[PDB]
């Protein structure tokens, strides 16, 4: 799956649609 909001995402792992690859997964 996409890493969700607070779930940390690496850029080896995707962010949900319309979320950015943050420290954590960060919402627009």
């Amino acid at each position: 799956y996409c890493q969700k909001f607070l779930w940390t995402c690496d850029s080896e792992r995707p962010c949900c649609e319309g979320l950015v690859c943050r420290l954590w997964c960060k919402i627009n």
